[PDB]
């Protein structure tokens, strides 16, 4: 398929743009004609077996979490349809704007907001609950996998990078991308997660769940207030050393009972601190409160609830239950 613009989806859908494409496939906005002339997005995925099985998985994941909640009131993203089309799966949703991560990246990798990152992080951790509620676990959460509802935006010139910065007039976000949801009942596989956002249960395949998650939502929330990437490397060991950097030792007991020892000497991280690896983790890499821009009474709220989140073991760490209670989100009620 090559989908111009002007080219027509099973009569109602008028392509009207290509919002990204990848090996999968792409996405494509579409004016739905059926639908009183309402813009959508339809992916549109290579029916094959490198890419159906997430299609496919996305798709019930969603059918459900539609009858839960036909209004779609959780922020999660609202599947409207899905279609075969010749030797494509088309899932077709409600058009959002870019994602976090575009945002972040089109303006050259400044960070948001605090009063932004509040308003975001309780979405994300209202709609990961409800995930959370329905025997679900996302465990693919990452800027990318979070969307501006809306890419309108006001526009100053900023004096300090000397150009123009949009400011968007209206944070509210959804989740997307339940093609690696997992139900509890289900087959877990052993490694999940984007790499910079991987749980360390789930590096020491030590089996995951949705604390998981909330791990993940802790790296996007610190990335959020830095513009940054926390853990920028392909590497376990190193990943795992990054951690300890910002975070302090592993618990011991997940060190003695997972199966990756070549990670471990003596029951702690076989890492030499002073190597130019370990040179280059020390300052890629500081202690969490270290990174506080500000020590405002709101900073320390939000560390206090991205520390709660990057707790170790995932039997300890804050659930989103109890997050969406926290401080830090006083200012919203
Ligand atoms: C269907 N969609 C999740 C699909 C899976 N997924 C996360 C991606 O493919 C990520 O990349 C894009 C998502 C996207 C639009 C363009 C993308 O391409 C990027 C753009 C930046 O430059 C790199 C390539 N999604 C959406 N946009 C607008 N409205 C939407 N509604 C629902 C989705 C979506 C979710
Ligand atoms: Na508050």
């Amino acid at each position: 398929l090559i989908c111009q613009s002007g080219d027509v989806l099973s009569a109602r859908y008028e392509i009207v743009d290509t919002l990204g494409e990848g090996a999968f496939g792409k996405v494509v906005e579409c004016i739905d004609h059926k639908a009183g002339g309402r813009h959508v997005a339809v992916k549109i995925v290579k029916n094959v077996d490198r890419y159906c099985e997430a299609a496919r998985s996305e798709i019930q994941v969603l059918e459900h979490l539609n009858t839960t909640d036909p209004n779609s009131t959780f922020r999660c993203v609202q599947m409207l349809e899905w279609f075969e089309h010749h030797g494509h799966i088309c899932i077709v949703f409600e058009l959002l704007g870019l994602s976090t991560y575009d945002f972040i990246k089109e303006n050259g990798f400044l960070p948001f907001r605090l009063d932004h990152i509040r308003k975001m992080a309780y979405q994300i951790c209202k709609s990961v609950n409800f995930l959370h509620s329905n025997k679900l676990t996302h465990t693919d959460l990452k800027p990318e996998n979070i969307l501006f509802v809306q890419s309108d935006y006001t526009e100053a010139y900023n004096p300090k990078i000397k150009r123009d910065e949009r400011t968007l007039i209206n944070p509210d976000i959804k989740v997307v991308d339940f093609g690696s949801a997992t139900y509890d009942d289900e087959h877990h596989s052993t490694l999940v997660s984007t790499r910079h956002y991987r749980a360390p249960e789930v590096i020491l395949a030590l089996g995951w769940s949705q604390p998981c998650d909330v791990w993940s939502i802790g790296c996007i929330l610190i990335e959020y207030y830095l513009g940054f990437t926390v853990f920028p490397t392909h590497d376990s060991k190193e990943h795992l050393a990054m951690m300890e950097r910002i975070l302090g030792p592993l618990p011991k007991h997940m060190i003695q009972k997972t199966r990756k020892r070549k990670y471990f000497h003596h029951d702690r991280l076989d890492w030499d601190e002073h190597s130019s690896a370990g040179r280059y983790v020390s300052r890629a890499c500081k202690p969490l409160k270290e990174f506080m821009l500000s020590q405002d009474v709101e900073h320390e709220r939000l560390f206090d609830l991205i520390q709660k989140m990057l707790e170790y073991d995932p039997a300890k760490r804050i659930t989103l239950r109890e997050a969406l209670k926290h401080p830090f989100f006083d200012l919203l009620k």
